[PDB]
């Protein structure tokens, strides 16, 4: 209280010297705990012990010596905001301090303190034009750095988990299993953005920083809590109110009051996770109603059927603004209490520090550096409450993904039929049962071998097993029984499917499916289209729009026959194949095919009696269990 | 400058029985002006222009009486905010202003105005005790309302889209027009929300307010400039720079201030719409391509076609990962120009009533009071281009909903096929003629006339013109000429499809597909799967799971003699529908249709020789043009 000019707090010369070395020690001891709070929460917490499953590989082996370097820089980033907060209150301390000297000069008749209490107030502008340099070169040297980060773990995620879901065959095998899950799609596209982003159940938009991520805005405000402690510890008062008598009242009475709006504040959003898991499921099986129906569009032309369809969207569409009616009302009860705790305490500082502003205590300096104090580890304490709710969606972001991972590991442990390479060219087979998942029967064990010239048709009833036995036959269907020795190989087993598929892209790649783009010489893949009376197309090899309803369906199945050729198996199955085309131009396919391709074991299934001139033994299924095979004559 | 004991500003006490009026006099004068300033931009801004046309119905018409009374109250929930934040600042300059008498008398020696300063001091609190209840029972009484509007704008526009979609027969004739569209799954189900929610780019999240909404973030700042002006035109001085002499300097260098700032940041967030347009198509045309291969699971498993598909993702992915990364490139240039510039003018006002503070000429209240000002006329001026990238997505999700009502516009006037109704049964046509859109020929001006009793099959080649003559007589393909005469009415004419087609829902809605679900006796549903072989799926009618994969291809034509028979039409048209049943079952079901229903005119379209011992004229396509029409004998 000293009727001196001016006293500055630090001396602003061996200033930033001195703020240098204060970095370097608070990076250290602030990495080396918070490795070691990252690995206590891997192990015992039921939320993040699901997250190191999902994103192992990336944080480990011998790449992940990059991700780390760039990871290390951002608490710099976050050291170097404190440190700028903290002395953003010690210049405020100076201007509340001269600006006491500069009134009371005037008022006393002092000549010499009104002249040198004002010097004080044009050397706290100027720290404030170099502290505010800083403060914009700082946010927007950030923004760059943490937007090239989640780039490079997005395409690196989105990559790893395509590849593990069509891996082993796990695309199809998950229909089958007990707790099944639904639309994948989802997964992929949408919810790997939020996983990765961190931001709240919202997709990233290139302005997030650092100040709005949900692990980096907690150690933010933890150095921040630790380092404002110093200065409120030393100024708080003995307020003696009625009973017992508080040592420091200021300091300990924050810590008790976060303390009981922050257990209130958990058990008002405890079933808050559960409606956010709810509404990306019912938005996600509406988005799927609309997909079938485009590409579906011409068999709904021809059946008028548009008041049977109006009215499935509006039963699949009403659950879900239904879903959303008591989420709000749940979000605005939590959300108006941490407004009103948050509010009641902004004029506390004020009136426990006022008797001692009008009596010489202290020099209203402290006051307004009590209160921007208060005003800080109030609210930086108040993060685990104020971001509950951003972190509730982001829960949902866990579960939905790990329902993934783990539903194709429990995809390929269903029983199979067991194959084994032949020595040259036979397919036999020594026993072989077939179900469906109700438990009834419908092949009972049966043997037959063929050699490397042959043949075999396999007819029987309207729909009772005739494709379920082609279906198990190409480790596809998990309900059977047996053994298979196969002429195998890469790709020595080429089968085809009861309705016809083409692929996405270019006319280049429609015709040549399994094998790739560039390993067919050009010269002769419009020779052996001629073959096959495709001459109209031999042009346009080069075109991009969809096929899918471009060709006719009698067209796909003579472009089939050229897939055939082009890769020259020796095991192919082959059922339908001739659904539609006339009598005339089939025996001239097969004739075709016997005669460029000596030996291939052709197995068919077929209905129409004009086959059974070209297949040497015959397979005829009663329905129910008894088969007769016999060789055909005449 | 009096040496009063204090003064307050405003009364206080008849304070708020004169600020209720000041708010019936700012809320018509509010409202009688935004209703011209709205209707002005409707008519003369290409922004504004196709608003009107997208949601023209909700707001006209009898029953749009309740959402303009909606609409009103949140006129007064903002006149309601602005004028707290006039009387925060009243309030704040009286602390400023007691801290000075309780300075200086404690200097000069004063024992009447230190104790009858202070006094004002717990008068400050007193009005901070009231003004901070009525701020945290607005904004929670704000939350409540404004997540009551928007709901019923949504529930309205997805209804209102989607039975213009699908009215005309316009889901299938959209492939034909000329500036083709592309998924519209993503404007019904994702981008009615962005443009309902009227935020940003984003979806709604149930904690947005008044004040984060692009129409009502700008009457908020509009109010709060024009209330704020009558401070500070009488508080500035005459600051003699070199040169002229200025007359009032601090109101009008703001003014010049944010028009240089406000052009530059237009020009540079100017192409930044056409890099948000592009990243809702990139992330749509991505989802499709997953859902296109889950439902074709059975198809690639056959052909282990897993490394040409794994090709096509990773061609459909990575421009989306590289239009981001120039779009990151451009919304930190715009984002660091409009930081740069709301940080350098907030040192002004302590600088320019600096000396006059020192000198008697004020009195310390009203440079903190000129500082809240200058901090708020300023900021609410910066709203024009503090959020205009928040601007540009918005616009960009009018273009993306505009190219679909203007798509099914032009989907309808495209040439088709005339009909009219007969008088009692006959089919007959006079002369049809159908091409391609390369522009080639099929079938030249035929004619054909079929009574009461009769029958036709088609047969041809391969893929020359058999559907597509079906395809154009049914008002369902564009290129075509002539007329019809059918025997018409609601459905009395049933087409069936080449491939075969089931609904969605349960298998009560799978046989009875054009009727509802509760329009047929249930006595008699299960009487009529009887003579169609159908014995043991009579029972488990009240399933739920999806019918696309579990029926065989050879099942789903079974069950469509059941849906002929449950309509009873007169003209049915049938193509294929035998493609998998044998010979035996065929014409039991034909010798079953023909006398159940006496008088229907069978018209097919068939490869196997085996029908036309059960028609009697018969029409040979030889492909080019040249048909023949013949009765059939032996
Ligand atoms: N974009 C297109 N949309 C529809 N048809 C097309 C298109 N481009 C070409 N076409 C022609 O349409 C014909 C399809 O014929 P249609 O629709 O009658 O099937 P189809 O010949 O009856 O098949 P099938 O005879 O095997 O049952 C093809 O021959 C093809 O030349
Ligand atoms: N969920 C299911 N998945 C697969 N098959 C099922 C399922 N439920 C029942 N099935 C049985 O599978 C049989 C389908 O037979 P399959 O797959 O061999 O077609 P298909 O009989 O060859 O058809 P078609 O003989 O007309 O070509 C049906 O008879 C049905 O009883
Ligand atoms: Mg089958
Ligand atoms: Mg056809």
């Amino acid at each position: 209280m000293g009727p001196k000019l001016f006293k500055p707090s630090i001396d602003w010369s061996r200033a930033f010297p001195d703020s240098v070395y204060w970095v370097g020690k608070a990076w250290t001891i602030s990495a080396i705990c918070v490795l070691a709070i990252l690995v206590l929460l891997r192990y015992l917490t039921p939320w993040g012990r699901q997250f190191w499953r999902i994103t192992r590989a990336y944080f480990v082996g011998p790449n992940s010596v990059r991700v780390w370097l760039m990871l290390g820089v951002l608490l710099l980033s976050v050291v170097l905001a404190v440190r700028l907060n903290v002395l953003f209150s010690y210049q405020g301390n100076d201007m509340y301090t001269a600006l006491q000297k500069a009134f009371e000069g005037i008022a006393s008749g002092d000549g010499t303190v009104k002249r040198s209490g004002v010097r004080g107030f044009w050397m706290s502008i100027g720290v404030f034009s170099v502290m505010a340099v800083l403060h914009v070169t700082r946010v927007m040297a950030d923004i760059y750095l943490t937007q090239r980060f989640i780039i490079a773990w997005r395409v690196w995620l989105t990559h790893h988990l395509t590849q593990d879901w069509l891996d082993g065959r796990a695309y199809y095998r998950d229909l089958f299993i007990d707790e099944t899950i639904d639309n994948p799609d989802q997964r992929i596209q949408q919810d790997v953005d939020i996983f990765t982003a961190g931001a709240g159940g919202t997709p990233n938009a290139p302005s997030n920083g650092t100040a709005s991520t949900l692990l980096f805005g907690a150690v933010q405000s933890i150095i921040s809590v630790i380092s404002f402690t110093a200065i409120l510890w030393n100024l708080s008062g003995t307020l003696n109110i009625f009973g017992v008598s508080i040592p420091r009242a200021m300091f300990w009475t924050v810590l008790v009051y976060v303390f009981v709006a922050t257990v209130i504040s958990f058990i008002i959003g405890r079933p808050l996770i559960w409606l956010s898991f709810r509404n990306e499921k019912l938005n996600a099986a509406f988005r799927y109603a609309l997909v079938r129906l485009r590409d579906a569009a011409e068999a709904v032309g021809f059946y008028r059927g548009e008041r049977v369809e109006g009215t499935q969207l509006q039963r699949r569409f009403t659950p879900v603004i239904d879903n959303y009616r008591r989420y709000v009302r749940r979000s605005i009860a939590f959300n108006g209490w941490n407004l009103s705790v948050s509010q009641t305490i902004v004029p506390l500082p004020w009136v426990i520090q006022a008797p001692r502003l009008f009596a010489g205590q202290i020099d209203f300096g402290d006051v307004g550096q009590t209160a921007t104090s208060f005003g800080n580890i109030h609210d930086s304490l108040s993060f685990f409450r104020n971001n509950y709710d951003a972190f509730a969606s982001f829960r949902a972001a866990i579960i939905r993904l790990h329902g993934l991972v783990d539903a194709n590991e429990k995809g390929r442990a269903l029983p199979a039929v067991l194959t084994r390479p032949s020595d040259d060219e036979s397919v036999e087979l020594n026993d072989i049962e077939v179900r469906t998942p109700a438990g009834d029967r419908l092949i009972d064990p049966l043997d037959v071998r063929l050699d490397r010239g042959g043949s075999l048709v396999i007819t029987g009833r309207s729909g009772a097993g005739k494709t379920t036995l082609l279906r198990s036959l190409a480790e596809l269907w998990p309900y059977a029984s047996g053994t298979l020795h196969r002429p195998g190989g890469e790709n020595e087993t080429m089968f085809l499917s009861q309705l016809p598929y083409v692929p996405l892209g270019t006319l280049r790649d429609v015709v040549c499916y399994p094998n790739s783009a560039a390993a067919i010489p050009d010269a002769t893949l419009r020779d052996t289209l001629t073959k096959v009376a495709l001459a109209p197309l031999c042009d346009r090899l080069d075109e991009e729009r969809d096929w899918a309803k471009v060709l006719s369906p009698g067209e796909q199945q003579r472009v089939a026959f050229a897939r055939i050729l082009l890769t020259k198996p020796k095991a192919v199955f082959l059922d339908g194949s001739t659904s539609a085309l006339d009598t005339g131009l089939e025996f001239a396919l097969y004739q075709l095919l016997r005669s460029e391709l000596p030996d291939c074991i052709v197995i068919s299934v077929s209905h129409r009696p004009a086959l059974e001139r070209l297949h040497e033994n015959q397979l005829e299924l009663l329905g129910g269990g008894q088969w007769r095979l016999a060789p055909v004559e005449a």
